[PDB]
């Protein structure tokens, strides 16, 4: 499924994201934009071995089970798979608990990169709010 913009934030703020550890709706409306392009089939292969999955490019080793990546732990307990669903329920609980764990939304260096210090309330305009 490839998302619209606002169509995303829509289902985002459904599932409570919002101010979700202190991440405004717009901070993870931007990090899926560069992330995945807003595509929830998207992967790509990282340089140790690992894969990002996902709207919001979930990786393999520390957070869900690929069947190819050593030494993996799914600290989420699923399949990498169902991750690339429609429906985004099992990207938003993993990335709940992802950005608890330590370092927040730096998590994703696609939002440390190009998301954070920047206005993120873009994102979301033009929104029914
Ligand atoms: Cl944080
Ligand atoms: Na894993």
């Amino acid at each position: 499924k490839v998302f619209g913009r606002c169509e995303l934030a829509a289902a985002m703020k459904r599932h409570g994201l919002d101010n979700y550890r202190g991440y405004s709706l717009g901070n993870w409306v931007c990090a899926a934009k560069f992330e995945s392009n807003f595509n929830t089939q998207a992967t790509n292969r990282n340089t140790d071995g690992s894969t990002d999955y996902g709207i919001l490019q979930i990786n393999s080793r520390w957070w869900c089970n690929d069947g190819r990546t050593p030494g993996s732990r799914n600290l989420c307990n699923i399949p990498c798979s169902a991750l690339l669903s429609s429906d985004i329920t099992a990207s938003v609980n993993c990335a709940k608990k992802i950005v608890s764990d330590g370092n927040g939304m730096n998590a994703w260096v696609a939002w440390r990169n190009r998301c954070k210090g920047t206005d993120v309330q873009a994102w979301i305009r033009g929104c029914r709010l």
